């Protein structure tokens, strides 16, 4: 079974902690990658009620199994915060313009 559904992609909790770890890595050393920047400032204008505190950072977790090293994101995003907790996976799948929407 999935730890988390967004849209057709399947992630397992192994899938998430790993994308998180490079994430965070990138941005305890101020380094961004890809188009957007990644990890960039998720401001949550959804209102998504996150059990940790804010700031938070969003990273594209892949379908691939593979870590994000730019190119194209994709629609999946894990989210964490300064302390490396993780408050969430969200996707632009299933979500109207621009928004995103929780994965299950
Ligand atoms: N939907 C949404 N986008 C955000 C938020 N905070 C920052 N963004 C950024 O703003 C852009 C959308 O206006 C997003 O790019 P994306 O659409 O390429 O994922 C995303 O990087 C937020 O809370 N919600
Ligand atoms: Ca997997």
């Amino acid at each position: 079974a999935c730890d988390y559904t967004c849209g057709s992609n399947c992630y397992s909790s192994s899938d998430v902690s790993t994308a998180q770890a490079a994430g965070y890595k990138l941005h305890e050393d101020g380094e961004t990658v890809g188009s957007n920047s990644y990890p960039a400032k998720y401001n949550n204008y959804e209102g998504f009620d996150f059990s940790v505190s804010s700031p938070y950072y969003a990273w594209p977790i892949l379908s691939s199994g593979d870590v994000y090293s730019g190119g194209s994101p994709g629609a999946d995003r894990v989210v964490f915060n300064e302390n490396n907790q993780l408050a969430g996976v969200i996707t632009h799948t299933g979500a109207s313009g621009n928004n995103f929407v929780e994965c299950t």
